[PDB]
């Protein structure tokens, strides 16, 4: 009776800070990545390595989410929460017209139809366990379906999601689960991977992974049932679609 | 030296009533049908008067192949594509959860709603940046615009919302260009008054076709150029989505 | 039976194009102002003297806005139109906490309180009729709720003036009455009384360009347009 | 050294909930009353061990005086301020439309919702800003964040989403200061449910004051000072303004 978690790219970024924090907390985490940064993962955690299980998976290939599921439920026997922290990103500024349309399908596959995918694996094994927690990542001011100048793919792929996290809780509320989104504002660089801490020693200070890491480890309480639907915005008031 | 428009699915439901619009203010048009021919037939028919100014073509709207047929045929004839009216739209009408979605339904939905959009768009915005001017019209529904979950709609609404961002970034991408893009809203117009008229509403109020069709043809006029970004609903104040 | 507006602060900005939009429509007006501006229109529209009529208003003043009904009703008989053109605004750039309690309540009073004072009033006429239009202004982004540095007074009594244009949206549609919401961009200066073709010349957003919104949101037709809210902004970001 | 949370309409409702959170997270508290002595009197009763940390004002909220009077009482006793619990919440239980609203009943919605907030926001902010922190947390109900209508609670509705857009400014203008704000959106707990703790609830799922005490707890944190803006739904996707 020990909650475990299934994070997507959860070795580096913001991902491993929500990986350390859960972990951290007591509990158990399966972790894929898309190989060096893993394996010094794999060994920070050598002393508890029954807690943590490293699959290798691309999020844009059904047969591999379907493969982290089936390596996830073998060794655990549960999946707890689902923190859907893989997002691929065209970093390329560039109009919509613009967009080859493997750049298109990557965006769309990659951070709308992925959730979908996990999801028709996930909720069932949730209802099974009259619990479940689901974390989707945003951008932000995702929740009013905006526009975002050279980013109309993700924008697209990401607003959908916000709609599509909405639809999963009201239809999944019944067994016990709930269905959240955090919105990361701009976190640069090495503060992706950093704490509050290191942020504070140099509007204010840099925010970090830690800050996703705690609104995410506050979601998945137990008693944060009453919590589902919303969207978190953690982006210390710093504009980063205008 | 006349406005020419491209509507997808223009010989049934809404379209039917665009295209009726269009044709009555003068315009011409190249409408798109899958497979209904009948439909098709009784539409050339009715127009036989004005046949120099309307144009059918098959296409299954959800192919990228037929998506450049249409274009390609329509700037054959008529050399210039003004408005285009994204009125097609694939809609599963069975009521179920997401987790109970196949794989095929969830990328019917995801292709045809959105990703098709973005096929056109990269077809008919570099005519519309040529001719420096364009009007680009897309579908959503009730509520969109705050991008909310729809039990039983997680689907179509997760590609909807997406192409309410997808809208407001082409418009201000292609804002220098004379191109706006907008939304249309059509409540929950039932069958038959789908193609009805207002004075038809009128003497049986309903929400009809025509409802939509002189909202849109408001917008392909040449001085709503300064309205681009925007989610109009055309509903009646009447929920449909709770 | 010619169709009947009531639009307060119409002699000048966007309200001037407004008028003028309606009366070449061939509508009767009743506008208001809180002078120089009204007399140089009532020179222009000499001919058609019967179609126009001007009231003196503080529209932040509730006993003012009675008044421009009754003499709206006494001269015309009916309010089809109401267009809340009007909408006091703090041009200094002044933190949330900076604002004195008069500035505070002039913003809440002329663009909150103002529409529901209104509605009081027009909405039983409107009812009788079985027909009405009624237009609010906001301001782009305003139906996502956001903040607005710098406009926070403003923007709140704006926002909150998005959910009542919404809910009186749906309690009176059962009546003829359709409520929605117009916002225009940054229109500055000369443009706000230009026509679309004078801006052409010069493109920036124009008052005749929220006026032919207005135009088409008051047709017949557009029964079905109802809880709207409409950007005439060109794709330009004002608030952010 | 230990923080003061000043919170509006404490002794009864949901502000009890926050209330005791409060203190059991070894806080200070000012805590107003409206017009009930006796459950002023039972809660100063229960609290007798921590006198020290507990203070009882007498206070109107729709009374700029009275409002005065609870931050000047609470600056004497303690010396700062540093959460902003505005609980309170004048509701016309009444369910009518816009145009049968006495003008008496229009100014206590907005008076008491949203420019009551605004005079304490004048006398707290400054002395946040000195103290280079802050917590002002807001009320609002399911939904606010899309400024929709609500039929037979226009008044409320109004003054509600008002305060949404105010959250968000204040947070933005006062992020320099080390001071957020953001907003907790409660669904419909029903009566006695307000009093109760989610182990109450479990027992019986409703949702509860301490459903929303807790969320304020984790907002109040002094790590969650990236999060800002963010208006959070508490309802448990049970829909309430339709």
């Amino acid at each position: 009776f020990v909650r475990h978690a299934l994070i997507t790219a959860g070795t580096k970024g913001l991902g491993k800070q929500v990986t350390e924090k859960l972990l951290a907390k007591g509990y158990s985490v399966t972790v894929t990545y898309h190989t060096t940064a893993m394996e010094t993962m794999k060994e920070t955690y050598k002393d508890v390595e029954e807690r943590l299980q490293f699959v290798q998976a691309d999020v844009t290939k059904k047969e591999d989410l379907h493969k982290i599921v089936e390596e996830a439920m073998s060794h655990f026997g549960k999946i707890d929460f689902l923190i859907n922290n893989a997002g691929p990103y065209v970093f390329e500024r560039k109009k919509l017209v613009d967009y080859e349309e493997d750049e298109w399908n990557e965006m769309i596959q990659g951070n709308l139809t992925a959730v979908f995918h996990l999801l028709k694996l996930v909720v069932p094994v949730m209802r099974k366990q009259n619990f479940g927690r689901i974390i989707n990542y945003g951008f932000q001011g995702a929740d009013s379906a905006p526009g975002w100048i050279y980013r109309s793919a993700f924008a697209a792929a990401k607003v959908g999601l916000v709609s599509l996290t909405k639809t999963v809780a009201y239809e999944e509320a019944e067994y016990g689960i709930t269905a959240n989104m955090v919105c990361p504002g701009d976190i640069i660089g090495e503060m992706k991977e950093a704490t509050i801490q290191e942020a504070r020693q140099l509007i204010g200070r840099s925010g970090t992974g830690e800050d996703i890491a705690r609104t995410i480890s506050f979601l998945c309480e137990d008693d944060s049932d009453m919590i589902t639907g919303t969207i978190i915005e953690v982006t210390g008031a710093v504009d980063v679609i205008h």
